[PDB]
């Protein structure tokens, strides 16, 4: 512990410190920096000012030891406590809500192949023009996020609509981050799982939209190629999609 | 520009990410480590934390473009308005203060190693406790922070006590993280100083003891060899006392 802690804890210390020698950083640029890092705290931003940068990190440490599934990042905005939903699942929205339904089609089964009943999962995602509820108190609480299960087939169908991407917010001290060092702000549309059932290991991961504005080029690093949705439209239009997700024995 | 940010940040990231992958840190580990993070700002730890392991690396690319003798990092412990001293230059300590006397013979020159008269120095240090006053509110303000000026000889002559050296408090998340590293928390014994006179390129810099423990191992990465000072022992009435001497130059603006 003490160990370990020094060797990761040091290594970091002394990155940092050959680049300030490298790049010669002056003492304005270490003032500048360290009213930076206040306002971050001051800001309540670490979550996401760490999820940003170095989560997609952590979490290909721990996808190297997947029994299922290929997983992805939690991000900063998981809500506990999301609503229990009821056939036909509908993710909670406005009776005007903005934006392109959704029919997702889903199914779980474990390393056989073989469905998985009553497994738990919940989901929750950004609306039509990239806001989350709870984040944006501003929005009904709850919207888009609920739990859901699935089927004695494994399986179950949710209408939602397709999520807008999401910029990390411009008047934070991330997005101020964002600006000054000359990279974009965006992530890609995305719904986010994690997904459960006693007996198996859960599963955390994110689905996108293939060709999706962002999906090369995600501020999170948080892609990965297992993960891109295809959409079929269909008329009537709305948009309808399918995914298998796996979980892995305890 | 956004091209030279961009590129000291993203090295910095990049960096800190192939840790995260060689070592294998854990979901925990970052967990922990963001409620670390959170603490730092909570209990306005900012200054310390940076000025603990990263202003010395700063202070040395400044250095390489200095006019005037050997300087070092500020620290996170500077007060403004220390109180102007007056002849025979005392640093303000209570009637019955603690510690071996310490008398210091200072000089200022310029780069021709000419006098300096009427250079500003603002002097700071720990008691022989080694504690602040201010940063800990139950000494007297300004306990062993004060102003002298070097007279038409650039000379001045201070008495002050010799100061302890100091540990980072494990009661604050610095602390915290040197204790959980297994690293020392400890700064050699030092007086700090910030130095100016119109026309000059202004000095900061500290003075250590040769003697004293913790010169080999600052947690604060910021001793220098030119800035180890050597004390005499006196033996005259009544007590023994201490005796050192340093000269500073300044260089042009
Ligand atoms: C863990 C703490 C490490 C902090 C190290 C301090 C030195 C940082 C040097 C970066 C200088 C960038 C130029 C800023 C000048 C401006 O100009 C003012 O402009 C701003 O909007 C604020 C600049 C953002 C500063 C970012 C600081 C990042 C902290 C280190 C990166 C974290 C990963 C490690
Ligand atoms: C600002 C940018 C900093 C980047 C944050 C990267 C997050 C990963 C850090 C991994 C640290 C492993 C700590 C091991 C541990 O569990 O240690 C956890 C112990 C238990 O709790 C502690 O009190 C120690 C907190 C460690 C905080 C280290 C963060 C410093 C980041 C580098 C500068
Ligand atoms: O939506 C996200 N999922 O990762 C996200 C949002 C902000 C910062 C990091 C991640
Ligand atoms: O030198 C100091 N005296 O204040 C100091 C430097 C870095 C961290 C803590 C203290
Ligand atoms: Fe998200
Ligand atoms: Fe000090
Ligand atoms: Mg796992
Ligand atoms: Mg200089
Ligand atoms: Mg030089």
């Amino acid at each position: 512990s003490t160990d370990r802690t020094g060797n990761i804890v040091g290594k970091m210390i002394a990155a940092i410190n050959a680049v300030i020698k490298d790049e010669k950083v002056s003492y304005s640029e270490y003032k500048a920096s360290t009213g930076w890092l206040i306002s971050v705290g001051e800001k309540n931003e670490w979550p996401l000012f760490l999820d940003v940068f170095f989560e997609h990190a952590i979490e290909s440490v721990a996808a190297e030891s997947n029994r299922g599934s290929q997983s992805s990042i939690q991000g900063p905005y998981f809500i506990p406590g999301a609503p229990e939903l009821s056939i036909p699942y509908t993710m909670p929205m406005r009776d005007d809500e903005s934006g392109d339904t959704l029919i997702f089609r889903g199914e779980v089964v474990d390393q056989e192949g073989a469905p998985l009943a009553d497994v738990l999962l919940d989901m929750w995602q950004a609306d039509a023009a990239g806001e989350y509820s709870f984040i944006n108190p501003t929005l009904p609480d709850y919207l888009f996020r609920g739990k859901i299960r699935t089927d004695e087939n494994g399986r179950f169908t949710l209408r939602t609509i397709v999520p807008a991407p999401y910029e990390i917010p411009k008047n934070g001290p991330t997005g101020a981050l964002l600006a000054a060092a000359g990279w974009h702000a965006w992530r890609p549309a995305h719904l986010h799982w994690i997904i459960a059932k006693e007996g198996y290991e859960s599963l955390t991961t994110q689905l996108y939209f293939e060709n999706g504005q962002w999906t090369g080029s995600d501020v999170a690093n948080a892609v990965k190629p297992e993960l891109l949705l295809s959409l079929d439209k269909i008329e009537a239009p709305h948009f309808e999609t399918s995914y298998k997700f796996t979980l892995g024995k305890v």
